[PDB]
């Protein structure tokens, strides 16, 4: 049975006090996050081949929609560690010196990002990540199942999720506020501990 | 003040005795139907020549996000006069015989259509076009604000917002219901029409 998810780290209700719901968490990682895996598993039912590679191994490797299916199994994944109970502020130490040597400030990386998960058109996700060749941060789009890891050199540090599944629960409509609670919930240790390897 | 936008067709609670509630078209009409409104006539604000061309003629000529604009208001239009409280069933005379002449049955027309629907990855729009050279009948699916006005011998029929928005209110992330509750309302008098010219 050949692909799984880890639990959500913070549980269902997690994030509620901080203003993401029980509900809305729910629909997410039950309904769309573990549909695909199921939707997975069933390809790779009659697929040895497939059921054997990881789900980054398909990413790389793989076009279509098997292709969109792992991409949203990492990327879901990802954006539940990106998020925590503890989460926002700003970040201190080596991740916060670089976001500043990248970006010139907190304040525009956090504009930079807010820009680009506020006017994305249509299902996406808005990331930083890390050039592994310049070590430069940068804030980085991709859109429907997209993900960074099929770019040579782009390691993923933060994602959040902006399909309209994300936030239409809580928010409805209203992305920019979803993004402002999105800033009150942005796991730094996550993304410190992506940055540093 | 450039542009605007009809009434629904059926007023915001029009659909709630076949499955479309007052809340979903309310949020779908006020919020995001409008919003392409509102946005299309601030960019039209500053530029007197955009301001004086139709949605239509936009759709046409126009690229990036003035087009998604003007593409997003014609498609949304259309979806509203797509469905009606009277609507559902089959279509009867002309546009039924056509049906028939093109996909060999009204059935598989329909097949065809809901796997377009509900496969539909990220945001988009299945449609019934005409192709107006050959005069037959095709599904044709749109992505984000694909408009088929885009193509040269594409005249639309019908559609169906696939967009999360459009359902997720009343559906969440049940996209198949959605789509039967569409059959429930399609109206066969604006496809007749449209098709007759
Ligand atoms: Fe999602
Ligand atoms: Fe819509």
């Amino acid at each position: 049975m050949a692909f799984s998810i880890p639990p959500l780290p913070w549980g269902y209700d997690g994030l509620a006090a901080k203003g993401i719901s029980k509900e809305q968490v729910t629909f997410h990682y039950d309904k769309h996050h573990m549909g695909y895996v199921t939707k997975l598993n069933a390809a790779a039912n009659s697929n040895p081949a497939l059921a054997a590679k990881s789900v980054e191994e398909i990413i790389r490797t793989e076009k279509g929609p098997i292709f969109n299916l792992a991409a949203q199994i990492f990327n879901h994944n990802f954006y539940w560690e990106s998020m925590s109970p503890n989460g926002g502020g700003e970040p201190s130490g080596k991740l916060a010196e670089a976001i500043r040597a990248s970006f010139g400030s907190f304040a525009k990386f956090k504009e930079e990002f807010t820009n680009a998960a506020v006017g994305h058109f249509g299902s996406g996700w808005a990331w930083l990540v890390q050039d592994t060749t310049t070590k430069k941060l940068k804030v980085f789009q991709t859109h429907d199942a997209g993900c960074p890891l099929t770019e040579a050199d782009l390691k993923p540090i933060l994602t959040c999720d902006v399909w309209e599944h994300a936030y239409y629960i809580d928010y409805k409509n209203d992305r920019p506020a979803y993004v402002q609670t999105f800033w009150n919930v942005v796991n730094w240790d996550h993304a410190e501990n992506q940055f540093t390897r």
